[PDB]
RNA sequence: GUUUUAGAGCUAUGCUGU
RNA sequence: AACAGCAUAGCAAGUUAAAAUAAGGAACUUGAAAAAGUGGCACCGAGUCGGUGCUU
């Protein structure tokens, strides 16, 4: 019908949900297979999937290769031959036959040994007049005389063999060229991916500093001599060092225990990069990928100082100049060494043993070794002017080919192709006809698996992408091959692992330190605060503010933190951002004025001076002070409004764009009479902050530890928000919906007056905050509350979008729904013996002294050295192992984590051949979940005072809710886990500590949820007592149990009963 | 970075041979 | 004499291109495999999902 699917892709889960126009989750029926009679079943459309990482055939069939690029080359040269064949059979004669047979010696040629034309004359003359290829190419470029079709063929083959990369899309231009703008892009990406400890480059002419002709060390040092805040050992210093050709290290910045050396010119680059990334984390995979575009530009600048003409390759001019210089130095050096200092001449030009000059040209000698060897002679030689500096400048006797013929955009090549074709349009009639096609093939650049492998990242995300694609295909096949109207994609942020929770504290500690030493106030001396206390927002802002209120000149008291209030410089009605850059402290928020704009001018005039000594201390940023004094330049403008719109609705991560492109290409396939792509399935991408604030605002709280439902919860919410946005603002689709859409402007979205023009024009909105229509009342910065219509409808078509009374109840029901599927992906592992996978075998064994045989079933563990021999002849294998009369048909392969269930619906998970794991999940009511979260967050409410006090009364009324949650876990434990002594200790301790404060009770109940937690048994702590794990050694009760084959998503289930077999 | 083939080497001396 | 192969003693000089790449001491069905397929529709309820109607 009308429906949608949200997704949330991470390293540990894939969520999925299905909604309708009213935002209801359908509930349907599916068939049951197996051997019992549990025919009736019915499920929801909400679930999640989990898989464990590790080396596996899946992890290998997503690897890196080259043979494929090589065969791409062979098919493209074959295509060249295909194009040339017909017109040569129509122009040349034995042209093609002689060129293929070139390896044969002069007794079986059956033709003439001169492949150029057929005479001995041209042959040597060819390279005599065209020694370096650039001669030939330049000749075609600026020559109007006739040429040989075969020489054009060879030249064209050369340019396509060395074509380049595709790291930049579109035609070349200053936007995607030059140096300074790319440096600006790098610093902007750094300053975006961090919120802390920034770097400001105010109009530094980076091109003149980086493109200057210096050594590989001095060019690094040159910019490092600026940017005071950073050091050469910093991450930025390592980045800039990497993007020139040195060998930096990656140890100290990421605190790793293994040395990491990486170099772009080195062949093994990507393998080291992805190993590093999979070690550290995938959020940082946007800082190295912005230096591979700066090093390319820098090398282009280094090679192309020249550009005498316009219709030439400046690289070609530079290269031919280099060859001429190489010849000239050949002659001079030759003369000097042979004449002036006659000895050692053989040692330099003929020895070839210690890699002299001839050894460097012909032998396996390297440039650095050659320079080291030739240093002493040049040092001790007389008349060495104009030579020594160019030695360590690396510009002596340079080969025309080095490690820099990859860094090379294909636009220069295609432009020279176009120039050559234009020069020779008419002589060959097919050149004009097929110029478009040859351009198309030489610019032209697979399958779903190959595209998934194409993204540069750790294998975890790639596995997640593959599983996402399979989940999408399954979901679209459930609904009768009907395509959706909206599919939101949203990335799952990784929660802090308590390691990065300290590093940010250290960074803000550095901030407060540098401010305190720059200014000189003894705030730290009067009050000692450590990083465990920097986590307090009000305290850290108090230290940021030196201890003085900014709207009124008076010192702030320390121990009256309850009375103070936190405000926003930008009112939340205009923009929703809560970070430190837009949070300040004051006695009361009533000093801002009576307007809704940035604060009044009457305040800034008084404490301008205070704000200068705040800003020059580097403790606040330029953008922060810009928002502080936004009122002096007129106020809010259309450019600023569009800026906030784009910051709130437009993404910056390219990997999300990549996966969105993958799904858009995979699903959207229909076309029209023209060559336009009919985009019937829209793909919408959002940030996490929207859903986070939605939950925080409308009290749909989420807890992660209780069970695995939160992934699917976020999956539902994201699609819910996305459909409302697309249905509310159709014209803003070009901002977040992917595709080549029609651009728009800033004048049509912004009105002139709030109440005098709002709701009186076709224009959408006036307040810059997009998410205001989610709410029912909009609070202003002055205390006035606005009223929104009960039913929200689109003014253009006339269709409703939002129902206040129905949608909230439906969403609350969806969150309170108790039956949500979770599934663990079963896989076979590929690659103190280790068991690859166990087997189930029925056979006859000897029990007693008379060797009397009886048929049994036992769990035998095949080792990793044994699986192939098991495959070849399991009958005699098991006969040698100790079994007799094995049933080949009844032998069933069992991998790790196979689902077994017993009476009363209890489920068990297999861990090894002699141990077991839990296999059931707890379901808890939404009200109890809410109470648990609120009790855990009594001090960390981080909300308005009225909401906070209402919540604490809510907590303190329902003191019995503790009693029936302890009850709830008790009967469930007695039902399933059967750990009697353990329940005995837990309830004894609980009755012991009944009267202790509700807070301290809360997190310890959360800890006690570990017994019901899914996975291997694990120890935990109560208030003061410890509980040790109870391994499930017995493996007999699984013999009469039942096998349930749980699917990839949980939709289809088939159950096999082990009691009937054997 | 690796392996072969084709890019007529010259002058003066001596040697074997067809 | 011409030429091939040798022992000299000196003099003039370098970057392109096809080829090669691994004997290394979830569950089910048809198919070797690439790959094809397998699980009905509405209503009222809601403790791991239940009931009713139509229809395979």
């Amino acid at each position: 019908k009308k429906y949608s699917i949200g997704l949330d892709i991470g390293t540990n889960s894939v969520g999925w949900a299905v909604i309708t126009d009213e935002y209801k989750v359908p509930s349907k029926k599916f068939k049951v297979l197996g051997n019992t009679d549990r025919h009736s079943i019915k499920k929801n459309l909400i679930g999640a999937l989990l898989f464990d990482s590790g080396e596996t055939a899946e992890a290998t069939r997503l690897k890196r290769t080259a043979r494929r690029r090589y065969t791409r080359r062979k098919n493209r040269i074959c295509y060249l031959q295909e194009i040339f064949s017909n017109e040569m059979a129509k122009v040349d004669d034995s042209f093609f036959h002689r060129l293929e047979e070139s390896f044969l010696v002069e007794e079986d040629k059956k033709h003439e040994r001169h492949p150029i034309f057929g005479n001995i004359v041209d042959e040597v003359a060819y390279h005599e007049k065209y020694p370096t290829i650039y001669h030939l190419r330049k000749k075609l470029v600026d020559s109007t005389d006739k040429a040989d079709l075969r020489l054009i063929y060879l030249a064209l083959a050369h340019m396509i063999k060395f074509r380049g990369h595709f790291l930049i899309e579109g035609d070349l231009n200053p936007d995607n060229s030059d140096v300074d703008k790319l440096f600006i892009q790098l610093v902007q990406t750094y300053n975006q991916l961090f919120e802390e400890n920034p770097i400001n480059a105010s109009g530094v002419d980076a091109k003149a500093i980086l493109s200057a002709r210096l050594s590989k060390s001095r060019r690094l040092e040159n910019l490092i001599a600026q940017l005071p805040g950073e050091k050469k050992n910093g991450l930025f210093g390592n980045l800039i060092a990497l993007s020139l050709g040195l060998t930096p290290n990656f140890k100290s910045n990421f605190d790793l225990a293994e040395d990491a050396k990486l170099q772009l010119s080195k062949d093994t680059y990507d393998d080291d990069l992805d190993n590093l990334l999979a070690q550290i984390g995938d959020q940082y995979a946007d800082l190295f990928l912005a230096a591979k575009n700066l090093s390319d530009a820098i090398l282009l600048s280094d090679i192309l100082r020249v550009n005498t003409e316009i219709t030439k390759a400046p690289l070609s001019a530079s290269m031919i100049k280099r060859y001429d210089e190489h010849h000239q130095d050949l002659t001079l050096l030759k003369a000097l060494v042979r004449q002036q200092l006659p000895e050692k001449y053989k040692e330099i030009f003929f020895d070839q043993s210690k890699n002299g000059y001839a050894g460097y040209i012909d032998g396996g000698a390297s440039q650095e070794e050659f320079y080291k060897f030739i240093k002493p002679i040049l040092e001790k030689m007389d008349g060495t002017e104009e030579l020594l500096v160019k030695l360590n400048r690396e510009d002596l006797l340079r080969k025309q080919r080095t490690f820099d013929n990859g860094s090379i955009p294909h636009q220069i090549h295609l432009g020279e192709l176009h120039a050559i074709l234009r020069r020779q349009e008419d002589f060959y009639p097919f050149l004009k006809d097929n110029r478009e096609k040859i351009e198309k093939i030489l610019t032209f650049r697979d399958s779903l698996h190959e595209h998934i492998a194409n993204l540069a990242g750790s294998p975890a995300i790639k596995k997640g992408i593959l599983q996402t694609v399979k989940v999408v295909d399954e979901l679209v096949k459930v609904m009768g091959r009907h395509k959706p109207e909206n599919i939101v994609i949203e990335m799952a942020r990784e929660n802090q692992t308590t390691q990065k929770g300290q590093k940010n504290s250290r960074e803000r500690m550095k901030r407060i330190e540098e401010g305190i030493k720059e200014l000189g106030s003894q705030i730290l001396k009067e009050h000692p605060v450590e990083n465990t206390q920097l986590q307090n927002e009000k305290l850290y802002l108090y230290y940021l503010q030196n201890g003085r209120d900014m709207y009124v000149d008076q010192e702030l008291d320390i121990n009256r933190l309850s009375d103070y209030d936190v405000d926003h410089i930008v009112p939340q009605s205009f923009l929703k951002d809560d970070s430190i850059d837009n949070k300040v402290l004051t006695r009361s928020d009533k000093n801002r004025g009576k307007s809704d704009n940035v604060p009044s001018e009457e305040v800034v005039k008084k404490m301008k001076n205070y704000w200068r000594q705040l800003l020059n201390a580097k403790l606040i940023t330029q953008r922060k002070f810009d928002n502080l004094t936004k009122a002096e330049r007129g106020g809010l403008s259309e450019l600023d409004k569009a800026g906030f719109i784009k910051r709130q609705l437009v993404e910056t991560r390219q990997i999300t764009k990549h996966v969105a492109q993958i799904l858009d290409s995979r699903m959207n396939t229909k076309y029209d009479e023209n060559d336009k792509l009919i985009r019937e399935v829209k793909v919408i991408t959002l940030k996490s902050k929207l859903v986070s604030d939605f939950r925080k605002d409308f009290q749909f709280y989420k807890v992660r530890e209780i069970n695995n439902y939160h992934h699917a919860h976020d999956a539902y919410l994201n699609a819910v928000v996305g459909t409302a946005l697309i249905k509310k603002y159709p014209k803003l689709e070009s901002e977040f919906v992917y595709g080549d859409y029609k651009v728009y402007d800033v004048r049509k979205m912004i009105a002139k007056s709030e109440q005098e023009i709002g709701k009186a024009t076709a224009k959408y909105f006036f307040y810059s905050n997009i998410m205001n229509f989610f709410k029912t009342e909009i609070t202003l910065a002055n205390g006035e509350i606005r009223k929104r219509p009960l039913i929200e409808t689109n003014g253009e078509t006339g269709e409703i979008v939002w129902d206040k009374g129905r949608d909230f109840a439906t969403v609350r029901k969806v969150l309170s729904m108790p039956q949500v599927n979770i599934v663990k992906k079963t896989e076979v592992q590929t690659g103190s013996p280790t068991v690859a996978y166990s087997v189930l075998v029925v056979a006859k064994v000897e029990k007693g002294k008379s060797k009397k045989l009886k048929s049994v079933k036992e769990l035998l563990g095949i080792t990793i050295m044994e699986r192939s021999s098991f495959e070849k002849n399991p009958i005699d294998f098991l006969e040698a192992k100790g079994y007799k009369e094995v049933k080949k048909d009844l032998i069933i392969k069992l991998p790790k984590y196979s689902l077994f269930e017993l009476e009363n619906g209890r489920k068990r998970m297999l861990a090894s051949a002699g141990e077991l794991q839990k296999g059931n999940e707890l379901a808890l009511p939404s009200k109890y979940v809410n109470f648990l979260y609120l009790a855990s967050h009594y001090e960390k409410l981080k909300g308005s005072p009225e909401d906070n006090e209402q919540k604490q009364l809510f907590v303190e009324q329902h003191k019995h809710y503790l009693d029936e949650i302890i009850e709830q876990i008790s009967e469930f434990s007695k039902r399933v886990i059967l750990a009697d002594a353990n329940l005995d200790k837990v309830l004894s301790a609980y009755n012991k500590h009944r009267d202790k404060p509700i807070r301290e009770q809360a997190e310890n109940i959360i800890h006690l949820f570990t017994l019901t937690n899914l996975g291997a048994p694990a120890a935990f702590k109560y208030f003061d007592t410890t509980i040790d794990r109870k391994r499930y050694t017995s493996t007999k009760e699984v013999l009469d149990a039942t096998l349930i084959h749980q699917s990839i998503t949980g939709l289809y289930e088939t159950r096999i009963d082990l009691s009937q077999l054997g």
